[PDB]
Parts: C-alpha cells; sequence; structure tokens
C-alpha cells in the first residue's frame, strides 16, 4: 500500500524508438511529463506472477541518491491484457564507449587518467550501495552509464553473466557484497583493456574449474603493477580477504594523484 507513489501514471509517459533488445526485455527512449509541466528525456526498460515483491525493489531503488548511482524515477504498468523509468544517458553504456574510443570518428583515445576516473566513479557508486547493504548482482561495464558530463554511474542493479561471477557464487550460490567486489575487479579490467571480453581463450563452461585451479585474469599490456595489484585483490579466493569498496575507492583516488597532471 505504502510504496504506490513509486508508480507513475502511464499517460504521463510517451515511448519512442527501441535502443536495444536482450533475451530479458527491451530498452526504449521516451518522454516523461512532470510536475513542472516540462518533459524529461528518459529510458524505459521492459520485462515480464507474485508481482508486489518486484514493486518494493523499485521503491527501495527510488530512495538511492548518489551522483555515481543512477536514480530510478518510477515504474509503469501496462496491464497484462511493467516498465522501469530512468533518466536518458546520451553517452550510453561505458562498455560500448570504450570500444568506440578505439575507433576514429568515435571519442578520442581515453588516456590513463580518464580510465582511472571511470573506475573511481564506480568505486564510489558501489561504496554507497555497500553501505545501504544493497547487493548489486550484475556489475559489469555494460551496466555502467556515462552522464552528460562524463561522470560514470552504476545501473541495472538486480532486476531478478558467468565471467563476472565470483568462485563461491559459482560453486555454492552464496552472494555477498564481496561477490560484487569480485565483479568490480572484472569491470576494472574491462576498462583497462578498453572492452575485451574477460578470459580470452577460456570458454564459459570452463570458468569454474579454471578459477578453481587458481587462475585469474591476466595483466593488460601497459598497465601499472599498482593498478593490477588492485584488481587482483578483488579476486582472492576467500571473500573475507578481498578489500571493501571504501578500501578500494581510496586506493584508486591516491593512484590517480600519483600520475602526472
Ligand atoms: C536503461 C538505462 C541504463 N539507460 C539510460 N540511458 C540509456 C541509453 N542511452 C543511450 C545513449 C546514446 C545512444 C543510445 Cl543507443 C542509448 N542506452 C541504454 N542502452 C542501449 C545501449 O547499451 N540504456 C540506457
Amino acid at each position: 500500500n505504502k510504496l504506490e507513489d513509486v508508480v507513475i501514471d502511464r499517460n504521463l509517459l510517451i515511448l519512442g524508438k527501441i535502443l536495444g533488445e536482450g533475451e530479458f526485455g527491451s530498452v526504449m527512449e521516451g518522454n516523461l511529463k512532470q510536475e513542472d509541466g516540462t518533459s524529461l528525456k528518459v529510458a524505459v526498460k521492459t520485462m515480464k506472477r507474485e508481482i508486489e515483491e518486484f514493486l518494493s525493489e523499485a521503491a527501495c531503488m527510488k530512495d538511492f541518491s548518489h551522483p555515481n548511482v543512477i536514480r530510478l524515477l518510477g515504474v509503469c504498468i501496462e496491464m497484462s491484457s511493467p516498465m522501469v523509468i530512468l533518466p536518458f544517458m546520451k553517452y550510453g553504456d561505458l562498455h560500448t564507449y570504450l570500444l568506440y574510443s578505439r575507433l576514429e570518428t568515435g571519442p578520442k583515445h581515453i588516456p590513463l587518467q580518464t580510465l582511472l576516473k571511470f573506475m573511481v566513479d564506480i568505486a564510489l557508486g558501489m561504496e554507497y550501495l555497500s553501505n545501504r547493504n544493497f547487493l548489486h548482482r550484475d556489475l559489469a561495464a555494460r551496466n555502467c552509464m556515462l552522464r552528460d558530463d562524463m561522470t560514470v554511474c552504476v545501473a541495472d542493479f538486480g532486476l531478478s553473466p558467468v565471467k563476472w561471477i565470483a568462485i563461491e557464487s559459482l560453486a555454492d550460490r552464496v552472494y555477498t557484497s564481496k561477490s560484487d567486489v569480485w565483479a568490480f575487479g572484472v569491470t576494472m579490467w574491462e576498462i583497462a583493456t578498453r572492452g575485451m571480453t574477460p578470459y580470452p581463450g577460456v570458454q564459459n563452461h570452463e570458468m569454474y574449474d579454471y578459477l578453481l585451479h587458481g587462475h585469474r585474469l591476466k595483466q593488460p599490456e601497459d598497465c601499472l603493477d599498482e593498478l593490477y595489484e588492485i584488481m587482483y585483490s578483488c579476486w582472492r579466493t576467500d571473500p573475507l580477504d578481498r578489500p571493501t569498496f571504501s578500501v578500494l575507492r581510496l586506493q584508486l583516488e591516491k593512484l590517480l594523484e600519483s600520475l602526472p597532471d
């Protein structure tokens, strides 16, 4: 009964062209009409019956307030005869941006300093979420968006991927914010490599055993050992040994300082 204001009136909302389709749902561009009278550019995620439970998640998420975490604006429901509403991000997802940057006509070559900023942002977003005791469960560069001012924020959290999952979750189904810390390490690598799929040579079905024998992602070509140490700490076998997001965040910030201007 309480979280019912999270719901937005379907006619306040107008949908446009499709921006992508995964097996789950489809993401669309649209316009949301506001209190102002003004309209705001939004992105609309669709998915597919004990449903109340889902609504509470959106209610929770709506409470999130951090510049490095996306703000869910509300939800719509077209009656089964459910769509989440998020601010539109014109620069798109971080993964596709890294790839574009390796091409002419696309964004200039991202220098090291900017690659670190990217990671700091995500570290910060995850710091905040880890404090709220919120478990992400799908962190990857494809799920990090670029703001109009080139800030990175975290998106797609939860909503009900093998190469991003930590050993213990792969094995026992267990998942804690340390498992997210594992995903973050993989994400960092994605950025260091400017969009390589993790574990080249290793097929998905081999992943668990490849990790079980203590094998990790390899160090990228011209990567500082410091940066590599940091990402590697994210994948220590015991979750307890892995650093926390606030421990990580500060390491990246101090490293960024260490680099020339
Ligand atoms: C659902 C949330 C996270 N969201 C918010 N904005 C976007 C988004 N924006 C853009 C921006 C530039 C080009 C395109 Cl195709 C989509 N794209 C996507 N996805 C399309 C490519 O990954 N998702 C977006």
